[PDB]
């Protein structure tokens, strides 16, 4: 059985401990600060808030890892943790990675009802997306489950411990199989999902015309309302026309800043950008690893294969970064932090 000669030494294992330095420096930074403002400045959650909160409890908990994993690289990638360690910090880095990704649809699924379909349904939007959370958490931990059995030690011929980022060569094809299902079903779908709500957002708020506020007297021009009493019909655009309450022209007011509207756009930016940067590249590199792995072990594909692993391990730290930018959407995509 011919197997290329991986040789990649000097680049990954300086690259993977210093985007993981990063990760847990910034990441339990910001996710220790947005747990403590969720927990002891918000009362009562709303229901992107518990949304929220889970994404934070996802990511931090993977940050609580990062540590081992700093001082596996830092000692030759000799894993001294034992076998149950190593299965425990590859099952939550897959936990984090899915739970992020799903609490990220349930985020954007809740949006597109508050943009489309808007009333006063605070507390059954609370019980529901506590109801939802759990769902998630249960999905993710059973469909993420097998990472348990396929992930461990095992011992080099030099007598070093490897912690198996995938699995053994017996187990392999099954491990591709296996993760070809949780890249469909938890990645694929809930992209597809995310992509429609985003279309459907952007869909209804370009073809709505835009409030207007007076700089003088503070009077808000509703489009849709209009201004029937000097001669504007319900529904005209504010460039189809005087102010009714002080009586300034039209020169004096600008455009009303939208909570709803700069907190999607926000939301839409920095979710694709993530998509694009880290979910996409990871998943497609992830796929093309095991892939050359297991069925291009020609002398002629090794080359190739060389590249796929190198540009697979650059997918592995933005991978981890979401960890550590996750925490942006809390404060510019998400509500404001009051105790009522
Ligand atoms: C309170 C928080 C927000 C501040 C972050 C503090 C950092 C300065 C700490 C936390 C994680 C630490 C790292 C955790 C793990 C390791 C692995 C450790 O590895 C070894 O000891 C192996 C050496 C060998 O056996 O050859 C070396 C220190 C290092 C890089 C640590 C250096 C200092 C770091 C970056
Ligand atoms: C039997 C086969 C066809 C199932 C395929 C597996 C996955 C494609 C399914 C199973 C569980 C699903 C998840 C279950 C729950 C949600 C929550 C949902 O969030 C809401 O309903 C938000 C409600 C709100 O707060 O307004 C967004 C989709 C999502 C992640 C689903 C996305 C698709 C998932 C991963
Ligand atoms: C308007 C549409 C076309 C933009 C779609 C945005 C993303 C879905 C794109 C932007 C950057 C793309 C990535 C750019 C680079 C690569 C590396 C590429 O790796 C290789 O070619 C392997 C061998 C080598 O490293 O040369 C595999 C696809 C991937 C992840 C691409 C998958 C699709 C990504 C994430
Ligand atoms: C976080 C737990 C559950 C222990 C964990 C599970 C799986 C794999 C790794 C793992 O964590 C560790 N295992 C062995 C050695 C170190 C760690 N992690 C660790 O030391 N995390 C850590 C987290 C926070 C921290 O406080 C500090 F941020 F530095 F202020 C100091 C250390
Ligand atoms: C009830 C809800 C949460 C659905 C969960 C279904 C779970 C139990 C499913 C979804 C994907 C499945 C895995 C898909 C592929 C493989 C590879 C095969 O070689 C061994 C079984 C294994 C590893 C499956 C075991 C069961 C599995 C983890
Ligand atoms: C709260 C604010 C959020 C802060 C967000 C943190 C900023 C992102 C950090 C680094 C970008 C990633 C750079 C990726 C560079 C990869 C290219 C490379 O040099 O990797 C090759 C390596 O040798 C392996 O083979
Ligand atoms: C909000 C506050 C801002 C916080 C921003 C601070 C983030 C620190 C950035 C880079 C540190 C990474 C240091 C680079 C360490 C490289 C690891 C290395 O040398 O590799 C180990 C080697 O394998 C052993 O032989
Ligand atoms: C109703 C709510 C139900 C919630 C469900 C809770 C499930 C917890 C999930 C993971 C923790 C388990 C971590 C397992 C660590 C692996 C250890 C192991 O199994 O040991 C391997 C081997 O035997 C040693 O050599
Ligand atoms: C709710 C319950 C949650 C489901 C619990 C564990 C899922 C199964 C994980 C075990 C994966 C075993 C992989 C396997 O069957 O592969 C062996 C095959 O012989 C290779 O060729
Ligand atoms: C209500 C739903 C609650 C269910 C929650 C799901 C949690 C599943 C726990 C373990 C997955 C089964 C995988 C078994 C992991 C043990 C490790 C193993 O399989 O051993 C491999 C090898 O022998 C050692 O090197
Ligand atoms: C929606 C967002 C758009 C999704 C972007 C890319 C999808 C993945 C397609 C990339 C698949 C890699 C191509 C491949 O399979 O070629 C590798 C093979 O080893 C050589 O023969
Ligand atoms: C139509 C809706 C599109 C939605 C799918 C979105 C992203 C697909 C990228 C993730 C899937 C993993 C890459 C696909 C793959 O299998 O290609 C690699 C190949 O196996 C190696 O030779
Ligand atoms: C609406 C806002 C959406 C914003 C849209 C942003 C588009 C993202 C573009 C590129 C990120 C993909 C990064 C892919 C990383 C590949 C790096 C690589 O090629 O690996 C190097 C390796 O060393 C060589 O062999
Ligand atoms: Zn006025």
């Amino acid at each position: 059985s011919f197997k290329c000669a991986l040789t990649k030494t000097g680049f990954q294992f300086y690259y993977l401990p210093a985007v993981y330095i990063l990760v847990f420096i910034i990441g339990f930074l910001g996710n220790s600060v947005a747990i403590w403002m969720f927990v002891f400045h918000m009362k009562p959650w709303s229901g992107i808030s518990v949304y929220m909160f889970n994404l934070a409890l996802a990511d931090f908990l993977y940050v609580l890892t990062l540590p081992a994993l700093i001082f596996y690289y830092f000692n030759k990638t000799d894993w001294i943790f034992g076998d149950a360690m190593c299965k425990l910090q590859r099952f939550i880095f897959h936990v984090n990675l899915y739970g992020s990704i799903l609490f990220l649809t349930c985020i954007s699924a809740h949006r597109y009802s508050g943009v489309v379909y808007p009333k006063s349904l605070g507390r059954l939007k609370k019980k529901n997306a506590i109801c939802i959370s759990v769902l998630v958490w249960l999905i993710v931990v059973v469909a993420i489950s097998p990472i348990l059995f396929y992930s461990g030690t095992g011992v080099r011929k030099n007598k070093t411990i490897t912690c198996y980022d995938t699995t053994s060569d017996e187990y392999l094809r099954s491990y591709f199989i296996y993760s070809m299902c949780t890249t469909v079903a938890m990645f694929c779908v809930p992209l597809v999902l995310i992509l429609g709500c985003y279309g459907l957002i952007v869909r209804a708020l370009i073809y709505k015309m835009k409030k207007y506020t007076c700089t003088v007297c503070g009077y808000i021009y509703n489009p849709e309302d209009g201004d029937p009493d000097n001669g504007v019909n319900p529904g005209t655009d504010f460039k189809d026309i005087v102010c009714p309450l002080c009586g300034v022209g039209k020169d004096q007011f600008e455009e009303v800043e939208e909570p709803l509207r700069r907190k999607s756009i926000y939301l839409v930016i920095i979710v694709l950008t993530v998509f694009a940067v880290s979910y996409i590249p990871f998943h497609v590199m992830k796929t093309m690893n095991l892939r050359a792995r297991l069925d291009f072990q020609t002398p002629a594909m090794c080359a190739f294969n060389d590249r796929v692993y190198a540009t697979y391990q650059v997918t592995r730290g933005l991978a981890s970064l979401n960890s550590c930018v996750n925490p942006i959407l809390y404060f510019l995509a998400g509500d404001t932090f009051r105790r009522r």
